[PDB]
């Protein structure tokens, strides 16, 4: 990581509130004050314990070993002076999931599998790393302007408590976190996008939502989803870590389909929860 002066840093507004509270936007001056970048800032608050000062540089010490168009680029980090801070790219739209949710139906099936791409490269690079997320969800993938989709929030990122219902099966039970269970989440993300946010099995409480898994049931297909797109997430749902996807074979799916775009005309049937019957 880079030790940034703060002298070089400012802080302009208030753009959501995290572990750390909190998270402004600001501007950035690099280049010996040649180019400004504007940024995100992470802080870290005084009185801050061991724990948390280990796992807040512990998340830009991560970050700052990749260098991949759909992982958050970190700019560096002031640890020297206090608060102490993590500087990232900013992402104009902020939180994917919330994001989606603000823009309901807004989106084409190209535009949504489009990100789905992007996310499945960053999570390919990450994997090839040698890392495992194990915090794989919409809420952690960061939307710019572009509509550029970045995973982020590497504060649970490991290299080789978790919301149950973007878990595989054995990372809930044997705490066995691989690049196969973040698969797992990944096929949650899809269905999280292709939904506009919705939130993954509605209203069952964590245990109804184990006991579905365990008995074979998987969530349903969402409106207006392309078949091959539901195909692709029940296969990130295969009980069985060693049957699903690579997220390289995941990248190559992706990629094939956008480009034969007539290939996400054919949709899978969505299944009428609900009889209305007309004329
Ligand atoms: N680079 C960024 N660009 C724009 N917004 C960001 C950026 N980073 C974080 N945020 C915002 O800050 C929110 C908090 O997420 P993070 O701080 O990355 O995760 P965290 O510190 O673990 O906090 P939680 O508890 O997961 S929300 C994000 O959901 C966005 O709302």
């Amino acid at each position: 990581t880079t030790e940034i002066h703060p002298s070089c840093v400012t802080r302009q507004k208030v753009i959501g509130a995290g572990e750390f509270g909190e998270v402004y936007k600001g501007m950035l001056k690099t280049s010996s004050g040649k180019k400004e970048v504007p940024v995100a800032i992470k802080t870290l608050k005084a009185g801050y314990t061991e724990k948390q000062r280990v796992d807040f540089l512990g998340e830009a010490g991560i970050m700052g070993q990749f260098s991949h168009h759909n992982i958050i680029r970190l700019e560096g980090v002031i640890s020297k002076y206090k608060p102490m801070m993590i500087i990232t790219e900013y992402m104009e739209n902020g939180a994917l999931d919330k994001f989606l949710r603000e823009k309901d139906g807004e989106f084409s099936v190209l535009q949504l599998v489009g990100m789905l791409r992007g996310i499945a490269a960053g999570m390919k690079y990450l994997a090839n790393m040698n890392y495992v997320h194990r915090d794989l969800a919409a809420r952690n993938i960061l939307v710019n302007s572009n509509l550029v989709c970045k995973v982020s929030d590497f504060g649970l990122s490991r290299v080789l408590k978790i919301p149950i219902r973007w878990t595989a099966p054995e990372a809930i039970s044997y705490r066995k976190f691989t690049s196969a269970s973040d698969v797992w989440s990944f096929g949650i993300v899809m269905w999280e996008v292709m939904t506009y946010g919705e939130r993954p099995y509605w209203e069952l409480s964590n245990h109804e939502v184990m006991k579905a898994i365990n008995d074979g049931f998987r969530l349903p297909t969402p409106m207006d989803c392309p078949s091959a797109i539901y195909q692709l997430m029940m296969q990130c749902w295969q009980q069985e870590r060693a049957r699903r996807p690579k997220f390289a074979d995941i990248v190559s799916i992706l990629d094939k389909l956008i480009r034969a775009p007539d290939s996400l005309k054919t949709l899978a049937d969505f299944d009428p929860r609900v009889s209305i019957r007309l004329p």
